[PDB]
Order: structure tokens, then C-alpha cells, then sequence
DNA sequence: ATATCTGACACGTGCCTGGAGACTAGGGAGTAATCCCCTTGGCGGTTAAAACGCGGGGGACAGCGCGTACGTGCGTTTAAGCGGTGCTAGAGCTGTCTACGACCAATTGAGCG
């Protein structure tokens, strides 16, 4: 129930979340990258 | 001589600028009906137009004198850097209310009697 973070190469943002629909599909997983309104706009929704 | 530096020189992704495609549906383009308009054009009370006889004053001097110019004195002017550090815009985010949308009433313009 801790929070987290993963830093990774651009070409991974992909797996680093399909992972998490199959070895355990349970955590509460929140991706960051695109345009500024597509990734600055989701530190709206945790807060 | 040597450590290691400053290009060489490239593909990493960010940002936004900037283009073209397929859709709705806003609105532009095509048109009569018909009115009502810009326009043509005679009418006579009123002022543009130019002399003669004339009044108001434009015009050219002489020189007095209340102000105007130079350009240096001298003490008062802003310059000037660079200490601290509050202001200031960025900017991240609400937390609504305020102006702008959606449904339908008082008051107006059109018809002719």
C-alpha cells in the first residue's frame, strides 16, 4: 500500500504497465509521458 | 610527456507550429415580389456676381528702450557600483459566480380600413 516509482528508457513505457495486468493485476499503477495537458493533468487526479 | 580538454556531427525526445482530412450544420448564394428610391427636371423668393463713390485703415519710417542674447563662475546636480533583500510572475489550483447558453413571456411592426 506504499507509494512508488519506476524510471525507465522511453521504449519500455509499455511493459512497465502490461506487467501489471498479468503477475499481479492488483496494484493501482499510473503512467507518465506525452504532451504537457496528457501528463501534467494526471498530479490532478492523486492529490 | 602527460592528464584531459573542446570539438564533431551525430540521434535522444521535449516543445509548438503548422497541414490536410471527413464530419456536421451554419450560412452563404440564388431568386421573386414589390416597393420605394435615386434620380430627372420646372419653379421664381432669394442671394452670388461685379461697378461707383467712398470709409476704415494698410503701409514705411525714425529711434526709444524692457528684454534679449553669450558663455564662464562655483557650488550644487546626478552619476556610479554593488551591498542587502522585498517585490514580483510563475504557476499550480482551486472554488465557485459570473457571463453566456436554453425555454418562453410584454411589446413592437405590419395590414388597411
Amino acid at each position: 500500500w506504499g507509494p512508488f516509482l519506476i524510471i525507465s528508457p522511453a521504449s519500455t513505457l509499455n511493459n512497465w504497465h502490461q506487467e501489471f495486468t498479468r503477475f499481479v493485476p492488483k496494484f493501482k499503477v499510473l503512467p507518465y509521458w506525452g504532451n504537457p495537458h496528457d501528463r501534467k493533468v494526471i498530479r490532478r487526479f492523486w492529490s
